[PDB]
């Protein structure tokens, strides 16, 4: 798609056998989601640092469907205040920004 | 431009005659940058909200030219971390996510 800027640019995801919205965010680095259960090995990440350090579950090679289009990659998870797809993923589909 | 995200969208913008860099940042709503003059009548603004409010100064139908291109609109100037570029630029030079 292309996806003008008037609006904060939530979409669907599909991850985990669930569906949730997210916020398409070219500033931030790394894909963060609130708390659901997903596969495989994790650690813990300290994320943020500006004023302090939040604590999130590190997921690596988690498939996500971002508005129709499939991508695998990490998918950080924990108390964020809003689901975000960050340029990890954003990557991965293929998501530019044009002007 | 076509940008891809494999790197932070940092680029370089001309304001209140000085050059600076900032980040294309499609998660934030508004333009906020670090301290410089600017012409005009500014109003305080308080801004963020999770964990508190930082205040900054709004100003009003700025001339920015953000990568080549130019634009019209608001730009708060203030204590933030990263020069932002915001949603409210980002629409008036037409910069689309696309994927
Ligand atoms: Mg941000």
């Amino acid at each position: 798609p292309q996806i003008t800027l008037w609006k904060r640019p939530l979409v669907t995801i599909k991850i985990g056998g669930q569906l949730k919205e997210a916020l398409l965010d070219t500033g931030a680095d790394d894909t963060v989601l609130e708390e659901m259960n997903l596969p495989g090995r994790w650690k813990p990440k300290m994320i943020g640092g500006i004023g302090g350090f939040i604590k999130v579950r590190q997921y690596d090679q988690i498939l996500i469907e971002i508005c129709g289009h499939k991508a695998i990659g990490t998918v950080l998870v924990g108390p964020t205040p809003v689901n975000i797809i960050g340029r990890n993923l954003l990557t991965q589909i293929g998501c530019t920004l044009n002007f």
